[PDB]
């Protein structure tokens, strides 16, 4: 085994060089390792810690990723309220679905496609007198049927 | 998009068999909580994870405690964050394994006995009541001292 540490490392990190070029430090911590490839597949840029990467074109999106053997449903937002949703209704949103640590598919969905819940907890916001709704999850069914599949 | 791309899919083969040889050895996810970087501990020891006190053992039934630290943003290893007699009396039976990365990669791996570090075991029993029976908040170790009262393994 400690001989394939020494056949593996310096792919390893080889990995990390490219991910350091693209602003993950560190892909050992906090899935940088996974958020890698969905950055290097897609063509986006990350941006700090609302919005989670940027276009050569400018178009801000926000992302959303989703290990498919644990959950199946992608989560938002912990304490979603108009104010939140006011910002997701400006962009368009990409979603990772990784099976283990690989990318399995990518999904991007407009702003039209994603009304429908926003409108829904919108209107839940104000029916349940202001009251925030603790992380409403989106069907991966529902991307799969709505979204372009980029991946 | 990224010409990039093409460099990923030359490594991918790599990392996954990176992440194969992880799971074997009770990581689930190289990508997450320091997973490839623990996993390069147990490989050079030769020591098996715990299931979430100490954290590793050896072939022979003897538990470790295990400390690590990225010597670019600390120098110091931390302890715990409730620390009384009790904390000190368990870490007493046990001798530590220290971990000193840089960056991803291990850079040093040190093992200190009790008796390395009974120095600071009672310095901190005292303090708990003088202080007045109060938890210290997690005290630390500088490196400087594993690296001169401890056997050095890598
Ligand atoms: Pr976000
Ligand atoms: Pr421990």
């Amino acid at each position: 085994d400690l001989n394939k540490l020494l056949e593996l490392w310096p792919h390893i990190q080889e990995y990390q060089d490219l991910a350091l070029k693209h602003g993950i430090n560190d892909i050992f911590q906090d899935n940088g390792g996974k958020l890698l490839q969905v950055l290097l597949i897609t063509g986006l840029t990350v941006l700090p810690g609302g919005n989670d990467a940027v276009d050569n074109a400018g178009q801000e999106y926000e992302l959303k990723s989703i290990n498919i053997d644990l959950t199946k449903g992608f989560s938002t937002h912990h304490h979603m309220n108009p104010v939140i949703i006011a910002k997701y209704r400006q962009v368009p949103w990409i979603f990772a679905i990784y099976r283990g640590i690989a990318i399995e598919a990518i999904y991007r969905l407009e702003p039209k496609d994603l009304e429908f819940y926003y409108d829904k907890w919108e209107r839940k916001w104000y029916s349940d007198g202001h009251k925030d709704i603790n992380n409403p999850k989106i069907p991966v069914k529902y991307v799969m049927e709505h979204g372009t599949k980029i991946y």
